[PDB]
């Protein structure tokens, strides 16, 4: 089962604290992908939890197929995910986030009647800029996610001082 490999949210602090410390001592880039499945509750209602669950499996599979073993993937809510990319440049991060978003879009799902289920991700991305507090890094990545949702979903957004 792919869903059992996912990390609980409670491990975010202890993991981020250590992973940030390492990124400052060495000067290696660090990035975060915050992901939320588009209109998931609406999908969960219409097609059922078995369908919602299978969606979470396909979506989780897309993650592990496009991250290293050295990266971390967390699942907090029903459709809420957090990916920590250790040692990934901005160029690499956006490329990774794009591979993930595209994969989910191009995964068509057959319904009970035989129709197609619309799948898409919204992804917020943010680069580590040296700040010691990890919550700041999650805040801006979540803010980036907020915009991707606000701008019509099925897209990636990178956090900037402009907003």
């Amino acid at each position: 089962d792919v869903l059992t490999k996912l990390l609980n949210r409670r491990f975010l602090p202890t993991i981020f604290k250590r992973e940030i410390a390492h990124a400052n001592r060495t000067g290696t880039p660090l990035s975060v992908l915050i992901i939320d499945v588009d209109k998931f509750k609406e999908i969960n209602d219409t097609w059922g939890h078995n369908t919602g669950d299978e969606i979470l499996r396909k979506v989780s599979q897309a993650f592990y197929d496009n991250v290293r073993s050295s990266d971390y993937v967390f699942r907090y809510g029903g459709d809420e995910f957090i990916i920590v990319l250790t040692e990934a440049s901005e160029n690499e991060t956006l490329r990774t986030a794009e591979r993930i978003r595209s994969r989910v879009e191009k995964t068509k799902l057959k319904a009970a009647n035989g129709e197609d289920i619309a799948l898409s991700l919204s992804i917020g991305a943010a680069m580590f800029n040296g700040h010691p507090d990890y919550e700041r890094l999650i805040q801006i990545a979540d803010e980036a996610l907020y915009i991707a949702k606000r701008r019509g979903r099925n897209r990636v957004e990178l956090w900037k001082a402009s907003l």
